[PDB]
């Protein structure tokens, strides 16, 4: 495939700082979404600002394991049928924490944002489409965790 080098190619440096990056995509996910911080109760408190999401050790675990899935999602590129069921099952535990299927565009708007800002002029719009075709497939795969 010629896509799928483009996003190993392109994660390989996104990577080698998971919480780094993944705490820009949480930044702009609620610059876009104010919404969506009152879904992480830890500790049964939520909480009232974005940067008081920065500091909390279980909201930035969560940043991990959401870097931990799209490395799974790279890994399986050529063939993601192998995660489905996984990614099925999430979609359900998403569900059930309060999360709307349609915030996860938000996500993939930053996402791709995040990308954007890393990798800079290397950003080709063949990266754009190639991460827009892949974070596609994903939410396809977690959909079915809402009554199907
Ligand atoms: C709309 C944005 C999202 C919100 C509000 C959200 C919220 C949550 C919440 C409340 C939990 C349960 C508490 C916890 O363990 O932290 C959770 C767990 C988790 N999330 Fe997310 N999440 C979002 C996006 C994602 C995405 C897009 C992924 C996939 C790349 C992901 C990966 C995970 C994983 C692997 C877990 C552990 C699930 C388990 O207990 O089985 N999260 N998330
Ligand atoms: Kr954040
Ligand atoms: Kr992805």
């Amino acid at each position: 495939r010629p896509e799928s080098e483009l996003i190993r190619q392109s994660w390989r440096v996104v990577s080698r700082s998971p919480l780094e990056h993944g705490t820009v995509l949480f930044a702009r996910l609620f610059a876009l979404e104010p919404s969506l911080l009152p879904l992480f109760q830890y500790n049964g408190r939520q909480f009232s600002s974005p940067e008081d999401s920065l500091s909390s050790p279980e909201f930035l675990d969560h940043i991990r394991k959401v870097m931990l899935v799209i490395d799974a999602a790279v890994t399986n590129v050529e063939d993601l049928s192998s995660l489905e069921e996984y990614l099925t099952s999430l979609g359900r535990k998403h569900r059930a924490v309060g999360v709307r299927l349609s915030s996860f565009s938000t996500v993939g708007e930053s996402l791709l944002y995040m990308l954007e800002k890393s990798l800079g002029p290397d950003f080709t719009p063949a990266t754009r489409t190639a991460w827009s075709r892949l974070y596609g497939a994903v939410v396809q795969a977690m959909s079915r965790g809402w009554d199907g």
